[PDB]
């Protein structure tokens, strides 16, 4: 996509958890299932703004733990997040450092989702006891999501990725210039 990012309706991506998700990336928190996605995929860096994942929603499904590779199951639930969120390279090598000149993670992985713990996603998601999967996503509608969104935290706050096409496509659109 524009600035170099790699962004993709389906894929394979790595999962984890997070906590404290009330002031995200893109400058508007949301009330139900929410993620951050690694910068390749967010679509722009720290202190830029807002990038085209945001108000975007996934279908999130586990089907592998890589730290218990031996687990069979059960995984979780497919759930259905909205972007809120930037995975930043820095200070995230293992699952978020997918760049132009890697494109992959420690997992072998294009993409990652970080779903945040405040808002009940990660219980959906994550088996108790495994706080790390991989597996697949697939854009969606956001008819698919159960929400509200959060008030404006700065101008230029954007989830007007939650009634765009899934990608290609632009709705908040990329800022700078993808990680390398
Ligand atoms: C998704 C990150 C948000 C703060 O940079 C946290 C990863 O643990």
């Amino acid at each position: 996509a524009t600035g170099g990012y790699v962004q993709q309706a389906t894929g394979q991506a790595s999962f984890t958890m997070y906590s404290g998700c009330g002031s995200p990336a893109c400058g508007k928190a949301a009330s139900g299932f929410t993620a951050a996605i690694n910068q390749l995929a967010f679509g722009s860096a720290p202190g830029l703004g807002a990038g085209d994942a945001c108000g975007r929603c996934f279908a999130l499904t586990g089907n592998h733990d890589p730290y218990s590779p031996n687990y069979t199951g059960p995984f979780g639930q497919t759930i259905v997040v909205k972007v809120t969120d930037l995975c930043p390279v820095q200070g995230n090598q293992e699952f978020c450092g997918q760049t132009t000149s890697n494109p992959t993670n420690q997992h072998g992985m294009p993409f990652h989702f970080n779903i945040c713990e405040d808002t009940g996603g990660s219980a959906k998601f994550f088996p108790s006891g495994h706080g790390a999967l991989t597996g697949t996503f697939t854009e969606v509608s956001c008819s698919q999501w159960s929400g509200s969104d959060g008030g404006q935290l700065w101008n230029g706050a954007c989830l007007s990725g939650e009634t765009a096409p899934n990608w290609p496509s632009t709705a908040c659109g990329n800022k700078g210039t993808a990680p390398s």
